[PDB]
């Protein structure tokens, strides 16, 4: 929650979000502005900016299967983006945004502590409403989980902060002491190098 970071984050639209939007790309991007500009707000008391690195579009056709078993698909997407992506484009974590319903009550799904990693850093997001800040607050808590973050347990003093478990229809869009706590343990034990810059 003090030193000065960034993340540039490169945001994946996968073919059933650009069908879902009639295949319109200036709806999508300024539909993930929106929600981006939101994160924003939402991060900045940690210290840690966040740039869009860009916005790719599977306009074609999916780059990878994309599976309603969350599981596979982020491991899917994050080997896609080690051989592929980090080639084209320089990007500190992804984000895929589809518009699959994952199996389950899952919405989207990210790896804990792995901000940097060239085979880890990345999150997976179903666009699962249309309201900007619910979306902006799934895509701040899996990000929150790269850098780091666990879920608010009751013991932590927050139902309502960015971390908590389900879904809250209307969120604060606050760290509980837990989840600045997991982030300095992360800056700290973890080391990650390419945010401090
Ligand atoms: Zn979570």
């Amino acid at each position: 929650p003090a030193p000065q970071t960034s993340i540039e984050l490169f945001l994946i639209v996968d073919h059933s979000m650009y069908a879902k939007y009639n295949s319109n790309s200036s709806k999508i991007t300024t539909t993930l502005k929106a929600r981006v500009n939101i994160m924003n707000a939402i991060y900045s008391s940690l210290n840690l900016v966040i740039t869009l690195s860009g916005i790719e579009m599977w306009s074609a056709a999916d780059l990878i299967t994309v599976q309603s078993s969350s599981r596979n698909t982020l491991k899917l997407f994050a080997s896609w983006r080690e051989t592929d992506l980090l080639k084209r484009t320089s990007n500190d974590n992804a984000q895929l945004l589809t518009a699959t319903n994952f199996n389950g009550n899952t919405v989207g799904l990210a790896y804990l502590k792995t901000m940097c990693n060239s085979k880890y850093s990345v999150g997976l997001i179903q666009d699962h409403s249309a309201i900007p800040l619910l979306m902006a607050v799934t895509m701040a808590h899996e990000l929150g989980h790269n850098l780091g973050m666990n879920h608010d347990g009751a013991g932590c003093s927050c139902a309502t902060c960015i971390m908590a478990p389900v879904l809250s229809s209307g969120p604060a869009k606050s760290f509980s002491d837990c989840s600045k706590h997991d982030y300095q343990s992360f800056l700290t034990i973890h080391k990650p190098q390419c945010l401090l810059n």
